[PDB]
């Protein structure tokens, strides 16, 4: 049976209980925690790609007000469908489950100034979401998986003093 499983999902939870914030800019931004996943249950034989994408958690964007996060207005329409391809793509079953599948060379952006980078609306929350294609499949199979725990709020600047004291500390 496929199983994806999050790597490091006590880390990633440590920021999640302060609401975590992903900086967002101009050339782009790495992620820290960096996404990373480990697979059992794929065909070893076949060849898949892994696409990671950013959906959007609400109807509603966030503001930081007195040391909480509360609604802070209507949203900003839909940032642009942005899907970022796992360089190591397309590759065996075999090469996904042998190690962790890590996202590390992803880019968050604000401006739509292209170099494979996921544009995403500042004050709004955003889960990731893996998707596994099999090449040369003539039903053009997909799986789709969300981590929870890995959801955030894009920002231009740290809102939360315990996150910016938290990213330096852990990173
Ligand atoms: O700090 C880490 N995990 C953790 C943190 C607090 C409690 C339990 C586990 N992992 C990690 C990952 C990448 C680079 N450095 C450290």
């Amino acid at each position: 049976e496929l199983r994806v499983g999050l790597e490091e999902s006590e880390l990633w939870l440590r920021f999640k209980e302060l609401t975590n914030e992903m900086i967002v800019t101009k050339n782009g931004r790495r992620m820290f925690p960096v996404l990373k996943v480990n697979v059992s249950g794929l065909d070893p034989n076949a060849m898949y790609s892994f696409l990671l994408d950013f959906v959007a958690a609400d109807n509603h964007r966030w503001k930081y007000v007195n040391g909480e996060w509360v609604p802070g207005g209507k949203p900003e329409p839909q940032a642009p469908s942005c899907v970022y391809i796992h360089p190591d793509s397309p590759n065996f079953g075999a090469h996904w489950m042998k190690a962790p599948v890590s996202f590390s060379k992803v880019k968050l952006t604000n401006k739509l100034n292209g170099g494979g980078q996921i544009m995403l609306n500042s004050l709004h929350k955003y889960e990731p979401r893996i998707h596994i294609v099999r090449v040369g499949d003539p039903q053009r199979m997909i799986t789709s998986h969300c981590f929870p725990e890995t959801q955030f709020i894009a920002v231009t600047a740290y809102q939360n003093e315990e996150i910016t004291a938290l990213k330096i500390k852990y990173n």
